[PDB]
């Protein structure tokens, strides 16, 4: 079941792997130097370690995590969308059957950052990080049971449920936390550059 | 492994999970004694046994049927005793639910032989004597899904034969007196 994943996500998956918090602290530091491929590589490690815990709790094993490029798209002079594209390989295993499907995973995480207008002491507002099912894409690559066998659709739906739970419980919260660690002057500097 | 729950149940005895099993046993003993009917008590006993197995496993065996208990005299005072068993099997797995429907045939075979006591021979748990035929699967028959289902049912059926069905078969025959068994052998 997803019972073990539910409890793990309630505790926090970093309770299963103390190096997650260390990678988080490395990311915060690296980010403070934007305004003064390392960040992407820390994010790959972060996301990798998170999904490594998930593999211990579930049959959904996500690895080969790549983050090609973090980008910022200005939506005004005072706000921008921050995009984190994620790709990964997924293998779903079930009891007795072993490996039932191999999938290509694409997840696009997006969060807005905004700077208050009409002051020289501008506060920063990090917007919500939304777990839109359209942001999660799974492509069937292989199944030793046959590509059109019913077990494939079971594997796909199980992987989407797992990824969606992990995005809501871990990735989006950490994304917001990282952006909230940036300096007001830094976010200001970044939003302007994205126009 | 997966059969740990079944194995412990077989260690305690499956009648510890369903008090009606022993009642049928006594009914059978009386029924057999009466022949000096039985098939229906036999169906009931085997059915209840597999209903306990379904509480301990994903292998659900029901619609149990015993056509005719055959007895073939091998001498003046000995005979081969055959109980053919047919049943419907559904195997379930976590997540996937029911993976395969199977046709089961089991042949329970022993010997009875005649101051003088009634000897009941071995009850051999031969996997040649367990036949599982695939009827239906949601996941096709090309796959290893059916293979896993068949192998699961075979091991469950095999364990229950050795742990429950063959010992009970021997006890029921041992429960007849030398005169009773002598009369039944003659009726061939
Ligand atoms: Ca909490
Ligand atoms: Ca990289």
């Amino acid at each position: 079941v997803l019972r073990k994943l539910k409890s793990g996500l309630e505790r926090g998956l970093d309770t299963f792997d103390s190096t997650i918090e260390i990678i988080m602290q490395n990311l915060k530091t690296e980010l403070e130097s934007r305004c003064s491929q390392e960040t992407e590589n820390f994010l790959e490690q972060l996301i990798s370690r998170i999904f490594q815990v998930v593999s211990r709790l579930t049959g959904v094993r996500i690895r080969n995590v790549q983050v090609p490029d973090i980008t910022m798209e200005a939506t005004s002079e005072n706000s921008a969308n921050v995009l984190i594209p994620i790709t990964a390989d997924v293998t779903v295993s079930l009891p007795f059957l072993g490996e039932i499907v191999d999938l290509d995973l694409n997840v696009d995480l997006q969060t807005t950052v905004s700077i208050e207008t009409d002051t020289e002491d501008p506060q920063v507002v990090v917007g919500e990080c939304t777990n839109n099912p359209e942001s999660i894409s799974l492509t069937v690559l292989h199944s030793r049971f046959g590509l059109v066998n019913d077990v494939v659709d079971i594997g796909v739906n199980l992987a989407r449920r797992v990824v969606s739970s992990v995005v809501e419980g871990e990735l989006c919260p950490r994304f917001r936390e990282l952006l909230e660690s940036l300096d007001a002057e830094c976010v200001e500097k970044l939003i302007g550059e994205s126009q």
